[PDB]
């Protein structure tokens, strides 16, 4: 993809998607760009991706919000979903992190048996 003369932004990591609720899920993750301490002291914004799996192909949806981490809302329960954390400067970004599959809880919930 990329020799080496190109330096875009680089992905953030720890990508990982804490099942709370059917529709709650945390999506916590780390950016080795920072300094040392935890703390974005810079002017930038973070933009999470989900979709469903089914059907295979389906609108991307993203959300808008500058922190290192996002908790999603008003999912689906029991449904595959995608989760992707990128950054972005404005002119320069970086692509899709490793995706990370959260399998919500089952809402409907069993029957009598």
């Amino acid at each position: 993809g990329s020799s080496g003369s190109s330096g875009p932004m680089m992905p953030p990591v720890g990508v990982q998607a804490s099942i709370l609720s059917h529709d709650t899920i945390r999506i916590t993750w780390a950016d080795n760009s920072l300094p040392k301490h935890q703390k974005i002291t810079d002017s930038r914004y973070y933009t999470v991706r989900w979709k469903t799996n089914i059907p295979a192909n389906t609108k991307y949806k993203n959300a808008n919000a500058t922190t290192l981490s996002y908790l999603v809302t008003g999912l689906k329960p029991n449904t595959l979903y995608e989760f992707s954390v990128m950054v972005t400067k404005g002119r320069r970004s970086s692509t899709w992190s490793m995706t990370a599959h959260g399998t919500t809880f089952e809402l409907s919930g069993p029957s009598s048996g």
